[PDB]
């Protein structure tokens, strides 16, 4: 695993979105596995400018984000869908049609994982793989006690987790029980991971995956066990760091 530390957010978002930018140059057809949440907002902000300062094309990728939420449509302002479209795919040159995220609508949830996990599959896995942290460890929705072996799924949200998020909803019991999710495995088959982490929220987190325990009790561990791992992480992040 790579380890570096960024002086400000502003420092990481430039980086994570250069090194995104790379994978898509070197690959014009690149698989870009995506997150949603606070952490990657500047990425997203910085590979937009990118865009216009660079010249930067979108034209041939592919993307599969991580997670949406279970029981919310495409159109509603806290679904993951929405999230993508608002701060990335309305501003870039990609193919609408060419961007994935698992339906939380869907009727038959468990079938819509199966389906999501075979498309990830037949493009080829994922080219890089943008990857937050949560609270307690959590990787895409992968809540402690989840095995490595983990493929897309049906996931119960935990308390923690559902508390973290409540800052982006219009109360508490608008915030959803559950959630679909790629797996751990699923994560790991990617060619190349990118973590990224920002802030003191995280900075329990940080010193847990730095101390090199691995195990399902801290998913974020699972990584340790991947050839090809960038973190970021910014000084408010680093702060307990062992
Ligand atoms: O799957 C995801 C993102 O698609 C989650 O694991 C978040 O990365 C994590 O909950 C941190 O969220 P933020 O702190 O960035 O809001």
């Amino acid at each position: 695993m790579k380890v570096m530390e960024c002086q400000t957010y502003e420092e990481l978002s430039q980086i994570a979105a250069r090194i995104t930018a790379d994978t898509i140059k070197e690959k014009p057809d690149a698989v870009l596995g995506l997150a949603t949440g606070g952490t990657p907002e500047g990425t997203y902000r910085q590979l937009i400018r990118l865009h216009q300062t660079e010249n930067l094309s979108f034209q041939n990728i592919t993307t599969v984000n991580l997670d949406e939420y279970a029981g919310l449509s495409s159109d509603d302002p806290n679904s993951y869908h929405f999230y993508m479209n608002d701060r990335f795919f309305q501003h870039i040159d990609s193919k609408p049609s060419r961007h994935f995220i698992p339906n939380g609508n869907a009727d038959d949830l468990e079938a819509e994982c199966r389906r999501y996990e075979q498309l990830v599959d037949s493009l080829g896995d994922t080219d890089i793989q943008l990857l937050g942290i949560g609270r307690n460890g959590h990787i895409g929705f992968n809540e402690p006690g989840t095995s490595f072996k983990s493929r897309t799924h049906v996931v119960t949200l935990n308390e923690q987790t559902r508390q973290a998020n409540a800052r982006y909803f219009p109360s508490i019991d608008s915030v959803p029980k559950k959630a679909l999710t790629m797996g751990i495995q699923t994560i790991l088959s990617s060619k190349r991971i990118l973590l990224l982490i920002s802030g003191k929220s995280k900075a329990e987190a940080v010193r847990k995956l730095l101390e090199g325990n691995i195990s399902e009790d801290f998913p974020a561990s699972a990584l340790h066990l991947h050839s090809d791992v960038t973190v970021l992480i910014d000084r408010e992040a680093a702060s307990l760091r062992p």
